[PDB]
């Protein structure tokens, strides 16, 4: 059979080169990097190269930290609860601003902080489907410890004005965190232009393995650890290093930035080919804005057939996509134009054989 | 070259069968298990088998939870901070008892809770090098939310009276957590006989990969999540599942319990062969008790040559061990008797060529 994977915002395929670079640390180089003997120090060069790739991947400075976590969910929980202890309980700055579009890893923890008594405002989305930076200004008070706005939305793909928000946050002296998981390998990511204090990411969204993530912490910014133990990662996150996934995520970051032109020029062009081909069908319509979007995502809406039935039909035809009432289709570098023509055909055939209402 | 690995309490080698069972989920079965399409549901049988192996591995009941974490450090932070929020701030039961022998992942977080105002007593070790259960009784008051005592010590190998402590905790109605990482695959582990409410473990101590762990939570016991997001693991720990490491850790648990007789009868006998051979040397001495110890560990002390110099010498001879002022040697199933004879020889040769003081 020949299956079609169009659900790359849910997770991606590991690049074969990433798997290859991970194998030796799953095989004979099994030493704990904290060990003083040769099995330990033997792993250090590859770790340094992976970390270097990550730094260079997000234009982090050598003075900055890029701490290895187990996923973006860990990074988000760590920023929000850490800044809860440092600035809300200890500095009395009991206010956090975020958006309604953030991943549940951010919003649900924010709900928990509300249950403890922190006041959090979830900014409402506007009609163009994005946020404006002035919205955060209107919501930022002199008691705001942190603003957290995702770089790109996972359901629709829209890119948010992180740069301008970073300038506002910089002028007013409030910590800035951005969940950028959906941005890596899709668009250029620069922590300096964003003036970000915190940045989240997760490997399996740019063709690394599930179960490893990263939190960029800018130099000097404090954040009480979520994993206490104080041994690893400059004492900020304890636990024996996931050596294979660290190297793999480094190579995956490298490949992701090396493929940016291909992502925008080829993957984005196929997304436009696909989208335009699908909009040649009755009362369908893209949900959201079509200009300020990441190159890989289209979010299509159909008449009165709910999206989940169409997704059942496609999976029956071995074509994988996700929801977002609407259908989210998210591409990658490993899709081909033949795959897109076939998906246009199967989508139409499924659509007319679903239209038969009653 | 032929290197000798005797540092298995720091981390272990991945069993080749574990790597094999992980490869397909690093290759073509890359779907997010939360996805509704075939790439997602396609991973479910292997996940169920791995989880089943874990449950059966620690005699957990089907009514219980065995939540997948990213390491034992995550499990320990989660128990202590979770029980801090549920019973100390909300139920006013502001007291925790633990030991001075616990891993830094437990003790350092306990220090953090003290900084927030929780009163924690770290029980002192006695001369036989172990704790008695009555010590915890004397320290347990009507304001104790939780007692946390490790199953086996990582530096010395001594097995603690978890069973009896579980009975005391059960009679008095205080939550019981045990960090059992060093016990899995070394001695039988039974959460029911221990009457444990929480149990920690980490895969890479029984020949699985670094970067995945487990927290057993007994049925009905509450614990506010450390990873909020509420999607995965019955909403208790959010983040896209580390599919390959879950399957591998399941197979690793299976092999670990299947090798218990071999661990005590063969690995323990080689540890006794080695130990007795090394005690035939001047003013040396095993640090700690020699009866109630895990089968794989010996902790040897030498005259006035510090242990780190001896460890430098051994690593120069491609023999790996760790500290514990003393030298910790920790075996596994993949060591051979030839390896042990050679280590006895190299240890002696290093010892006499280190004795030359000034
Ligand atoms: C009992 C016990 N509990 C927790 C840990 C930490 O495991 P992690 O998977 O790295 O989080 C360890 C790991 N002890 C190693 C590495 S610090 C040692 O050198 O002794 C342990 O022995
Ligand atoms: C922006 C953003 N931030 C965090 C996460 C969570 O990543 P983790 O590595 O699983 O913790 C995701 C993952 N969103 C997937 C799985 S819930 C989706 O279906 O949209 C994300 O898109």
């Amino acid at each position: 059979v020949q299956r079609i994977y169009l659900d790359n915002n849910a997770t991606t395929r590991i690049d074969p080169k990433v798997k290859e670079i991970m194998d030796p640390f799953l095989r004979d180089h099994y030493g704990n990097p904290s060990s003083l003997h040769q099995f330990g120090t033997e792993t250090h060069p590859a770790i340094a190269e992976a970390l270097d790739k990550l730094y260079k991947g997000i234009n982090a400075r050598d003075i900055d930290d890029v701490i290895i976590t187990s996923c973006a969910t860990e990074s988000n929980n760590w920023v929000l609860k850490g800044v809860y202890f440092d600035e809300c309980l200890k500095k009395g700055k009991n206010h956090i601003v975020t958006t309604v579009a953030e991943h549940p890893a951010v919003r649900s923890t924010c709900n928990f902080l509300e249950s403890l008594g922190v006041e959090v405002t979830y900014l409402p989305i506007n009609e163009h489907g994005s946020i404006t930076a002035e919205q955060v200004r209107e919501a930022i008070t002199e008691k705001t410890a942190l603003v957290s706005v995702m770089w790109a939305n996972n359901e629709t793909g829209l890119i948010f004005p992180i740069e301008e928000i970073g300038a506002i946050c910089k002028e007013k002296g409030v910590l800035f965190h951005t969940d950028a998981v959906q941005a890596i390998g899709k668009i250029p990511v620069d922590v300096l232009k964003a003036n970000a204090d915190f940045l989240s990411f997760s490997a399996h969204k740019f063709h690394g393995p599930k179960g490893i993530g990263g939190l960029y912490i800018r130099s000097g910014v404090g954040l009480t650890p979520l994993f206490h133990g104080g041994e690893h990662m400059n004492g900020r996150r304890s636990g024996t290093l996931n050596v294979p996934y660290i190297v793999g995520m480094g190579e995956a970051m490298k490949l992701a930035v090396e493929h940016l032109d291909y992502e925008k020029e080829v993957v984005g062009k196929l997304r436009d080919k696909l989208e335009e081909a699908l909009l040649k069908i009755p009362d369908v319509m893209v949900v959201g804005d079509r200009i300020h979007r990441v190159p890989n995502t289209t979010l299509v809406s159909v008449r009165g057939i709910e999206g989940e039935a169409m997704l059942w039909d496609l999976n029956r035809s071995n074509i994988a996509a996700s929801t977002g009432t609407a259908i989210r289709l998210s591409l990658s570098r490993f899709n081909t134009e033949a795959e897109i023509d076939k998906t246009i055909e199967v989508f139409s055939q499924a659509a007319v054989r679903l239209r038969n209402i009653s």
